[PDB]
């Protein structure tokens, strides 16, 4: 039937694991009619209502409909404790109030094993080589992977999405492309992995020649 | 009303001449009061007739599902020929059209990586096969050992790189004793940009 639609998005995994960042649960409604644009939000954390949400003004889409977004800042420890977050939306374009609920992935968390793999000797003929970081056996799939060397971050890398393995855990690979000289000259490269099952939600493994 | 989906042939079917690739046209949500459906297939605008149509299977939904399958020529799909499917269930027909991804093929580099020494403390180890610098993303990866096929592996999806090419990883899990006894493992990769559409890289202790 006709009327607006309500979506509720979880925080970025990286925002959850780092305390220097800010994890957010976002409730966004679309297809809000111009004839009835006024939208009210109501947030609940495990049934208890919170009021610290920040609602952005109605943005008019291309087709005269409106998009309204309400964003709620959550606590790192709260989200990881599995606390449920509810978003209730009230609008005249809807026959009734609609509630959506989101929470952390359920299931026993498993610590990721991190292994660094040196380049293949065959790839040593090309100008740049591939440093590989294998992260496996972790649960849930929310994870973050970065690269560092000499303190400064190396930003020339890509990371495959989490893949479900036979034992119900995930695995992925991260590939950092470096100039051969920097690898031949014996520099130390560190694969950084962040995950809720790790000690202090962080670990790193070095890789050199 | 009913809706139509069109699916490409499996990447492995298009590369190995032994297998036969097929495009599949699916029609769902067919009302019980109107199950009569006709299909029309077109190759680069030219209509073909060598397609086989499965019977109307009923769903729990009290609606029906009709599936049409067209056999395609291996070289046709590799050249970018367009396959269109027209469905009529009444002057209101729905068209769907699909072909191979546009662009110049780039052959993949295959590198076999041994398990990290830190993993030797576990009962099973990981054999890593890196496939990079290929286009398009259509690719297939398998594992063999002493001729016999290995099945305990998992392959990541193709990941788009910076130079407009793709890369992926494939990870085979074997018992540590298998690896320690110097058994030979090989990573096989089938891609259109490879000579004979096939290459293999060995890996052992």
């Amino acid at each position: 039937l006709g009327g607006p639609s309500v979506f509720l998005f979880p925080p970025k995994p990286k925002d959850t694991l780092m305390i220097s960042r800010t994890p957010e649960v976002t409730c966004v409604v679309v297809d809000v009619s111009q004839e009835d644009p006024e939208v009210q939000f109501n947030w609940y954390v495990d049934g208890v209502e919170v009021h610290n949400a920040k609602t952005k003004p109605r943005e008019e889409q291309f087709d005269s409909t409106y998009r309204v977004v309400s964003v709620l800042t959550v606590l790192h420890q709260d989200w990881l404790n599995g606390k449920e977050y509810k978003c209730k939306v009230s609008n005249k374009g809807l026959p009734s109030s609609i509630e959506k609920t989101i929470s952390k992935a359920k299931g026993q968390p498993r610590e990721p094993q991190v292994y660094t793999l040196p380049p293949s000797q065959e790839e040593m003929t090309k100008n740049q080589v591939s440093l590989t970081c294998l992260v496996k056996g972790f649960y849930p799939s929310d994870i973050a992977v970065e690269w560092e060397s000499n303190g400064q971050p190396e930003n020339n890398y890509k990371t495959t999405p989490p893949v479900l393995d036979s034992d119900g855990s995930f695995f992925l690979y991260s590939r950092l492309t470096v100039d051969k000289s920097r690898w031949q000259e014996g520099n130390v490269f560190s694969c950084s992995v962040m995950h809720e099952a790790l000690h202090n939600h962080y670990t790193q493994k070095s890789l050199s020649l």
